[PDB]
């Protein structure tokens, strides 16, 4: 009976920012950050295999992007499983809040490298069958509640990369940014964006905007989330 | 409980696919799951259009490929084998599945193999062995075999047999890669060498057949042996 929430948006959002913030009000209230967080980074195998093709990754897109895909997908469903099977016990009016999704992970970021041609036709439909297949075996349970969109321009998260000042994000464009930004907005916004998971179609929304600084004025988006949870 | 699935191990061109064919027209509660590979040789499906691309790459570019093929070839594998456990020996008495190879030889011969001969590094292998490990462990006791039988035959037998079989990709196939593949299948089924991370494969049944004599029109002392095996399962 817990609760599946996706939080969703661009690079540099506040996405971590907010999950953080939520947790913390709760004691019903709990976050699984996604894996590429945590392998941007006495450490798991996860990780050690994590770091390698991030990095490899940024050299060459188009020979490593299917094996990273491949890998970020069923690191976040195993993570996933782990916090609902799990943490949280038992809590009267239990929440989880997922930062992304496996539809954010093909959807957002599988089909953008397919279109800027890091993913051959055959890498792109072994990755989406490979995804729907997953996800049908053993990824039932993670069925969402919910969608949370934090909503930002693709300008004010450029300069949020650079006020979190990662010497390795330093170089992102603004038209990358732009990609992303266009396809959450059709996604998550428009709802033009059709996938193979019919029941998401269908599935509550909440479009928030982070534009302006929510760290220390959070308030009136917490009662946003607070509305949206009972109506559900 | 209740299928009993026995999967068929041996080099290429050993002969699965003719042991098979022959085994499948002896009881109506016996059944056969080609492997999916062995498939892609040859509108067409997804998979099928899939895989003859994934494979002439990987015959192209090894190093290039050996990660992705393996990863599609095996969840192919136990697509085909999961549906034949629904589609089949529904209400028969005693059903029996022979699959052709398994979710063993994925990895241990095949994948392994690959990442030995640099054709996958070191992250490659690791990551297959992650995903290979967790997905497995999802099924427990429900794709696990009941037995193999090993059908053992030298790599001068199995390169004749290329030979005969006369499919153009295969008279690349070197004398050297087949002894290889031997080496590994001798230490999985044959002297019990090889450490797999798998609990019950140390227990499995195992059935080894010397096939280096033709047996095409001549295959009774074979079966006789795998009634036998089967009523021991
Ligand atoms: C089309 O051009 C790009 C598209 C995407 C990128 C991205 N870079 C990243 C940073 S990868 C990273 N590695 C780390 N080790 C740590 C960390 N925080 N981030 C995310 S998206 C960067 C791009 O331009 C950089 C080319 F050098
Ligand atoms: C030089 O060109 C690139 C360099 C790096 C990238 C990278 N993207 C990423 C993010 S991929 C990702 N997939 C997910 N499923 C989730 C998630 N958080 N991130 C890390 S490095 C992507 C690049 O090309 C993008 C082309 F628009
Ligand atoms: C180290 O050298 C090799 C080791 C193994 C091979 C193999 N070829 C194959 C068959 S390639 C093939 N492609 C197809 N499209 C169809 C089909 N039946 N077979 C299996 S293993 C091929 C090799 O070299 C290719 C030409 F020397
Ligand atoms: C040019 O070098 C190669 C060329 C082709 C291969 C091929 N192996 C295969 C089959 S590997 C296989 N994996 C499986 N998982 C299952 C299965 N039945 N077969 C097709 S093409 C393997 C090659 O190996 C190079 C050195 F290991
Ligand atoms: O309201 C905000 C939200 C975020 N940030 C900063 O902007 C950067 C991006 O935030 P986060 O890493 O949480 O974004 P994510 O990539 O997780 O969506 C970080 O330096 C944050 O501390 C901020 O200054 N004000
Ligand atoms: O007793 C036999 C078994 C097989 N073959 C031939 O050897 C080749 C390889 O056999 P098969 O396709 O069964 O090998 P697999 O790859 O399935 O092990 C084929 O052309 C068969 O006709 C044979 O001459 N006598």
């Amino acid at each position: 009976r817990i609760k599946k929430i996706s939080i969703e948006g661009n690079i540099a959002a506040g996405k971590s920012t907010f999950v953080n913030i939520l947790k913390q009000l709760s004691e019903d209230w709990e976050v699984v950050p996604e894996p590429v967080a945590r392998w941007s980074n006495e450490l798991t195998m996860e990780q050690k295999n994590g770091g390698n093709v991030l990095q490899m990754m940024y050299e060459k897109p188009e020979r490593w992007s299917f094996t990273f895909q491949t890998y970020a997908c069923l690191s976040r469903i195993r993570a996933q499983l782990a916090s609902l099977n799990g943490k949280l016990k038992d809590a009267e009016k239990p929440v989880l809040f997922f930062e992304r999704s496996v539809y954010s992970d093909r959807y957002i970021f599988a089909s953008n490298l397919y279109e800027s041609e890091s993913m051959n036709e055959t890498e792109w439909t072994i990755y989406q069958d490979w995804h729907d297949w997953m996800n049908n075996q053993f990824g039932q349970s993670l069925e969402l509640d919910g969608i949370i969109y934090l909503q930002a321009t693709p300008e004010t998260c450029l300069h949020r990369i650079y006020l979190r000042g990662r010497n390795e994000e330093q170089g992102i464009p603004l038209e990358y940014l732009e990609k992303l930004h266009y396809k959450h907005e059709s996604w998550l916004l428009h709802r033009t964006l059709k996938t193979n998971f019919d029941y998401l179609q269908e599935v509550p929304i909440l479009t928030l905007d982070v534009n302006e600084d929510f760290k220390d004025k959070y308030e009136s988006l917490v009662e946003k989330v607070k509305e949206f949870l009972s109506t559900l």
